[PDB]
């Protein structure tokens, strides 16, 4: 933060001299100095350099509508006028609003106007900065010797070994002297909510419109433990969405909590639909309370919005038609729904206190905001017993917090305010909508094949695009109107291989295939389903990335025409398994991985195998405790019809939990069995290409045993 | 050849002066000074840098005595002494035989001293470069266009192309300058004799103690093949080693010549001995006659001199004991005979004319001296008909020679010239022995199994230790005395595994893992027996290779007795084939692979069946012609039994001939057979170890095929 724009060529000596001493009592305060030519490129300058602290230039050449210019854009960044020929009695009310500082030009005066610049250089820093960063940076600054945890004492220990002193300079001296622990009383504690951390936990509250918001360190997986936690005590009934994290199924093994399952949708591809409106309704859960054992009317309902591809619910009407006293959403990948009307009424948070209720967002800060890994917040709107609660919360958190985690989530915070948090978040939603233009643009001059992309026809305007029954192209049967939504920042790419009917056409390109020459070429994918890519177009997504993208899916396509050997498009496949795949080209494994899944029909069983769900037989907490008492044994897969199943299986594809522990396969549920059967089958012909299904087990002979409750 | 050192600091300003005016001088004409310290300090330096291409000194300070030491180190160095009180009165005529220029101390006499320096300079290389090389650089220095082959005209084709820049800056543009044809009359013909190239001839044919000597292009096979075809004509009868190069039977196969074939003998480690004294007798070689079938006397005879693994025949008793009016020595490995006394009458070209009788030598140039790939010579001593030698070596020679190997191929000879070239060989030959006694010391030091060495106990001077029959270091049953010396160049290290009696012992170490250890380590073995390794101790051996040589392999023995894994002791190898390889320690690997070396008896029969000789049915001649018809079929290994062979059996291990184009396995050859067998078994248990046959073919099955007459 120590970039200075000094804009003018004047042409008086009693300008440009004080200018040019300024540019050196400048340069020895330590700021770089720039000099753009004109306004256009200043404020060029500014759009591309968060670095850029300060503008200098003349108010006889430029009036203060070039300050408004520059506010637009930074109301906080300092500008400093110099006044020659206007006085007091130029400038009005809007125009002393904006963060101006005024000087004039003499000989002798650069040293002092270069302190008042260091000064309001500070304060512009002290004015951005959220309130336990600035503690925590200060500390550093301070260099105080440390008798406590943790052990590298800032580092120190790092620097006496050689490996410790290559891990040092990796990561750099700041990370490891911000690395401290509650022996350091100035920065408070994060477990008692005191000091700096207490603003930080206001600050955030305030930037995500919650009323009470908690910073979590060790993800959203804790996050929804401890929101369930609070919320459902032993006993109880809890409606689960059926797509939920698997953090909510150790939930449920954790505590001895009935489970009643929402039933989302799903289409062709295995995208997760939304969960019907009509699975809200009073009547549908009373009825679903009377066919289950020792259930009752729920505490507690769970929702996961948006899904992972990007399907958001219409809040209101569930806030509304749920009538559960407490409703987490599980916005895991949603952390950004206050930073654009777009999302209005289709984030937990939206609106105001619902009346008898209290509601939780889940947020993973780190998946789409700026955070480091494991940054996740909590939000609640509604009456809690805060003491209850911050048991709860300190029963899932370690007593020595990363506080560089926990920093990393308030300047989140902070990046999110503002003309540039709003112009952050506007850019990449336009960045996405500009991305799937072009999609549709070049599969419309393709000649032959070419990757679509999975969104309405006409999209113009930024906007979270309903789906709505009559149009086809989300693929969902009989849906809900003014239910779901589609958010433009997630966008999934389609490959050729399946019909607009549903059902996949006679040649196909798998996606995983695309995934891994991706991969090779530098560009990491979020997932691959069957035929489908996720790519995430967040804030750190620049048009720099969006190209190189686009090039190298034209490269792909290219090669696979031109019809490449595998040892040379994909090297690292064929440097698994290299006697299998030598001579094979790209084409041919293509189209074998592709009648696989085509004879097995993959897309219907995967469709029938989630339409029906298994028999709960008892709760996951008393499957789970059975299995902990050795109570369980590893049978084959074919024989899982009758067994009361002791862990979650959870198949990739279509990446959500299958069978839950405690649920019994019956004959009406048999075609669950076959999809796992098939998934064994075509997971046995090309290396690299494995099968994957959490919950089994791949024995020596390449069979696969689940374990069940002896 | 511009580094000229300058010794002494001396005190007085009318000798100091003009010393550094010359200084200057010879910078500007394109010099580099260096400046020793001290006498000791210059010898050094002219023992460690070729470069240096003159000394100049105080004749005051210094007598002449130290152009004593130089010229002993290199009696064509120019040395420049300056005279001050030292007169003509003071130089004697063993003093005025150095090449020493003397020079007086003046101010402003600089420029022509540095000129004289720069002549006496050019005059050095003109003196120690040969005719044709000189020739190539003035013409390349005189920059000519071609209109003329080669295509690439100089380079000039290269550099306009992308691709060819990077390959015109990787040779460089003198390479491609030289690169030259027959179109340029100045340089002569190879293939006339003409100009230059007929210099070179004789310039090689004094350097190497032979009456005629001819350059090859094409390798000591085509040497080979020249010298045969000359000295075979068909429907003739040749004695040939059996431990013979492949070129020998293909000379065999393009010429109806019947061989007779001389038994050499080996040890239990499979390294070839040398034929026994009794095969050179005119009784066995006339009994030999009387019973192959359309055989005369022999009017040709080949030895193999040395062996691959450095055993030389006392060549005075061959050349009194063949009656043969022909001999050739094929002398590929020893090219440097003629450079030391340690060879005399161990080499073809050791002594004067054989009355009645030519004897040829054929020397690989590149092999063990200095010359490009594909460098070869042949070597006459006898009288020829000159013209019908003429036409059998255009006959085998391309019309478009490469003149950079020719050029080699001289330089070779002039690098083995005076107290440098001396120097070059005996310091090889020190180094080698060096590095053996080395190997013994640390055999004794060691503490459990080391590395052992294949020479006689107790090797004190330099000298070709002769085998004898009470010693049993060379495991050669019943050798005749005086018959057999050890080239100590060639340097056989054995890994544990044998014992000392022929048997095997429990434990071993096969030595083509040490030779995937140390190419995993930066350094390349010559080549791999099943328990020994060779290397060459070439005049390209400095100390620097020698003591990497040794940590390498004392870094092998440690791992090994740590029992490293696979995957990290061998990386390559593991690459080979992953899932193999997988948690798999070098000590298993390498017990399992002794283990199936021991359990089939390998060293038994391998001895074996190199000890019956298969019977000849035709001469391979005819066998290749019946080839050429299409009259061969594709049989089995098991159904070898009663088959003319159409193709050589030439199997690794030991990597001589086993089976000869026209001969036939009969029952009492069938251990032949066995042995083959064997090796097909071996080969099929490890990755990265399989089998190595030349002449037969693994089927898709994994059996091995050998063609045969149908
Ligand atoms: C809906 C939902 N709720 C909570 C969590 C847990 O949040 P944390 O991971 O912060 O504890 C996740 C996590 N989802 N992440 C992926 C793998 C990680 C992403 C790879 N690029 C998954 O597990 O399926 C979730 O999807
Ligand atoms: C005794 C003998 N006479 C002639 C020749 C042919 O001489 P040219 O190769 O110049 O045509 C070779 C060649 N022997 N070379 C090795 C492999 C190359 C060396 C690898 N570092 C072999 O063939 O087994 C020979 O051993």
């Amino acid at each position: 933060m120590n970039i200075i724009a000094i804009l003018n060529h004047m042409g008086v000596y009693f300008k440009e001299e004080p200018i040019r001493e300024l540019h050196k009592a400048l340069e020895a305060l330590d700021f770089q100095i720039v000099y753009p030519n004109d306004r256009e490129d200043l404020l060029k300058l500014i759009d591309n350099n968060a670095r850029l602290c300060g503008v200098i230039f003349d108010w006889d050449t430029y009036n203060l509508d070039l300050c408004e210019e520059i506010s637009a854009m930074n109301e906080h960044l300092p500008v400093y006028a110099f006044a020659n020929t206007h006085s007091t009695l130029d400038v009005s009310l809007n125009d002393l609003r904006l963060n101006v500082e005024f000087f004039e030009y003499a000989l002798g005066a650069a040293q002092d106007i270069a302190q008042k610049i260091r000064q309001s250089t500070d304060a512009y820093i002290d004015e951005i900065l959220p309130p336990l960063t600035k503690a925590l940076f200060n500390y550093v600054k301070e260099g105080k010797y440390t008798f406590c945890t943790p052990g590298h004492m800032g580092g120190t220990a790092f620097q006496k070994s050689p490996v410790g002193s290559i891990f040092y300079d990796f990561f750099g001296a700041n990370a490891m002297k911000s690395d401290i622990s509650i022996s350091v009383g100035e920065l408070g504690s994060l477990l008692d909510h005191s000091g700096p951390h207490k603003e930080a936990e206001e600050y955030i509250a305030r930037t995500f419109n919650a009323e009470r918001s908690y910073m979590v360190t060790n993800g959203t997986s804790t996050a929804n433990k401890i929101v369930g936690m609070y919320s459902a005590p032993a006993g109880s009934t809890v409606l689960i969405d059926r797509n939920c994290h698997k953090s909510l199924t150790h939930l449920m093994m954790m505590s001895d909590i009935t489970p009643i399952y929402f039933r989302p949708t799903r289409n062709a591809y295995g995208i997760l639909g939304g969960i019907p409106k009509s699975e809200f309704q009073h009547d549908t859960i009373a009825e679903r309370v009377a066919q289950t054992p020792n259930a009752t009317w729920p505490v507690h309902a769970v929702v996961t919005n948006s899904t992972y591809d990007g399907l958001l619910y219409n809040t209101d009407y569930i806030k509304e038609a749920l009538d559960v006293k407490s409703i987490h959403f599980d916005s895991a990948w949603v952390p950004y729904t206050n930073f654009s009307p777009i999302y209005k009424g289709l984030c937990g948070m939206s609106g105001g206190r619902v009346e008898g209720k209290v509601i939780y967002e889940t947020q993973s800060t780190h998946k789409l905001l700026a955070a480091f890994s494991q940054a996740s917040m909590i939000h609640v709107k509604g009456d809690i017993n805060e003491e209850t609660f911050n048991e709860a919360y300190m029963m899932h958190t370690s007593t020595s917090p990363h506080y560089g985690i926990v920093a990393s989530t308030e300047t989140a915070a902070a990046m999110m305010k503002g003309n540039a948090g709003k112009r952050l978040i506007n850019g990449s939603i336009e960045r996405a909508i500009r991305f799937r233009k072009e999609i549709k643009r070049l599969n419309s001059e393709s000649e032959g094949w070419f990757f679509d992309v999975w969104q309405p026809e006409g999209i113009d305007e930024a906007k979270c695009w309903p789906l709505d029954s009559k149009d086809n192209w989300h693929g969902f049967k009989d849906i809900d109107n003014d239910h779901m939504y589609l958010d433009p920042i997630k966008v999934t790419l389609l490959t050729p291989g399946m019909q607009k009917d549903g059902s996949m056409a006679d040649t196909g390109i798998p996606a995983s295939i695309v995934s891994k020459y991706l991969d090779e070429h530098g560009i990491i994918v979020e997932k691959t389903g069957p035929y489908n890519m996720l790519f995430l177009f967040s804030i750190g997504i620049d048009k720099t990335k969006a190209l190189s993208l686009l090039r190298a899916l034209t490269d792909f396509k290219r090669s696979y025409d031109l019809n490449l050997r595998v040892k040379n498009m994909l090297p690292s496949l064929y440097r698994e398994d290299p006697e299998f795949y030598e001579n094979m080209r790209i084409q041919e494994l293509a189209q074998g991985i592709h009648a696989l899944i085509q004879h097995h029909n993959l897309p219907d069983l995967m469709y029938r195998a989630f339409e029906v769900l298994p028999t709960m037989v008892m709760n996951p907490h008393a499957a789970f405790q059975m299995e902990l008492r050795g109570q369980t044994e590893e049978v084959y897969l074919e024989e899982m019809i009758g067994k009361v199943n002791a862990n979650m299986i959870l198949p990739y594809p279509p990446g959500v939990p299958l069978v839950m522990p405690g649920e019994m396969l019956t004959e009406e549920s048999r075609p669950v069995l076959e999809f796992l059967q098939m998934l064994c089958e075509i997971g046995a012909h090309y290396p690299g290409f494995e099968t994957d299904i959490h919950g089994a087990y791949r024995q020596a002979d390449g069979r696969y045993t689940v374990k069940v409750i002896k």
